[PDB]
């Protein structure tokens, strides 16, 4: 039927990058996977603070728990927990048929904790048992700290979101993470067949920067290259996905981990939206999307079959070309994780403001 049907053909999964009550009572959740083909959702800080400071989405709620004596952080967590497995209920069907892979829901641990493995891991379990349901996910960034808790994490059967991967060389640490994860869960008992995880992959983010940066050496060349990079640098983790599976040797019954393209929403009026899907379709991949760009794949379209089986060779020359116009691909990757760790905790504090506001 839909474009979205036509994307999941290709191989990649379409899960939405927010989770507000608004969707849920509305009916949007329920119109959203049954028409707009969706198979997974996630949690979102920023939509979440705003929902509460210019709606009434939340109203009920915050009425209870200002009713009962809760803190701030109280509040957020049964919020979020409530949407959470909520959301898992719904997509209990689709987790069934879909062998576990899809059907998931997502949930950060507090963005706080992030360089604190021991604290990462305590509350990444304490987040799993309360949310008791077995298709949600824990979002782990892969920050230092909280990269070896995925290993623990997963080490005890819980399925995990990575999040925060900007670059292929921590992707690389991200999926040998994943390895041991599994291994430890076999070697400690745990039926492999029902962990589950997936390597949340920025994509926009890459070309924010890069094409500042392009910018400002100015030269046609330079201004030419613009809006590649980042679809490039996911096509690169991509073959890495495929070079370090095949090297791996993991306990039967596991699953693979799927690269996920996330921040696939174009941040350039001049880029078509679609150019964060169409570019990195393919096997055994997830793509989170803005409900903006799912509507823009469903009356747009424009794919045009799986464009990251055979990529490397065209995303390894927008880097040797990038390289050769003196962008400095470590620095730029860098800045990328220093700013992508500041706002996911600035989000954080966002969203800690915006509950305040309503419990006083």
């Amino acid at each position: 039927m839909s474009h979205i049907d036509d994307l999941a053909q290709l191989g990649t999964s379409t899960w939405l990058d927010d989770l507000s009550r608004e969707r849920i009572t509305s009916g949007n959740l329920s119109q959203v996977i049954e028409e707009k083909s969706v198979v997974g959702v996630t949690t979102n800080p920023a939509i979440f603070a705003a929902a509460m400071s210019k709606g009434d989405s939340y109203d009920a709620q915050i009425a209870e728990l200002k009713a009962a004596g809760a803190s701030v952080d109280q509040a957020v967590y049964a919020m979020s927990i409530d949407d959470v497995r909520n959301a898992c209920d719904l997509f209990t069907g689709i987790f069934e048929s879909s062998n576990g892979y899809d059907g998931r829901v997502s949930i950060e641990v507090d963005p706080r904790i992030s360089a604190d493995r021991d604290a990462t891991l305590a509350q990444a379990k304490e987040l799993w048992a309360k949310v008791d349901r077995p298709n949600v996910m824990i979002k782990i960034p892969a920050t230092p700290g909280s990269l070896p808790a995925i290993t623990d994490a997963l080490a005890e059967g819980i399925s995990v979101n990575v999040t925060l991967i900007f670059s292929v060389a921590r992707y690389r640490e991200v999926i040998a993470a994943f390895i041991e994860g599994i291994k430890q869960a076999a070697a400690n008992g745990h039926d492999v067949s029902k962990i589950h995880s997936v390597a949340s992959f920025f994509v926009s983010r890459v070309d924010v920067e890069i094409d500042k940066r392009l910018e400002a050496i100015g030269s046609d060349e330079a201004l030419a290259l613009r809006g590649k990079a980042g679809v490039a640098n996911a096509q690169r983790a991509y073959a890495v996905y495929k070079e370090l599976f095949d090297a791996a040797e993991l306990p039967e019954g596991a699953n693979t981990q799927r690269p996920l393209w996330a921040s696939t929403g174009v941040k350039n009026p001049a880029y078509a939206a679609t150019l964060y899907v169409s570019e990195l379709a393919g096997p055994n991949t997830v793509n989170t999307m803005p409900e903006g760009t799912i509507d823009a794949v469903l009356e747009q379209g424009n794919l045009h079959g799986d464009t990251l089986s055979n990529s490397a060779a065209e995303a390894d020359a927008v880097f040797s070309q990038l390289e050769a116009l003196g962008v400095d691909l470590a620095d730029v990757f860098q800045v990328l994780e220093t700013e992508g760790v500041d706002k996911f905790v600035a989000s954080w504090s966002e969203l800690l403001e915006s509950m305040e506001a309503r419990l006083k």
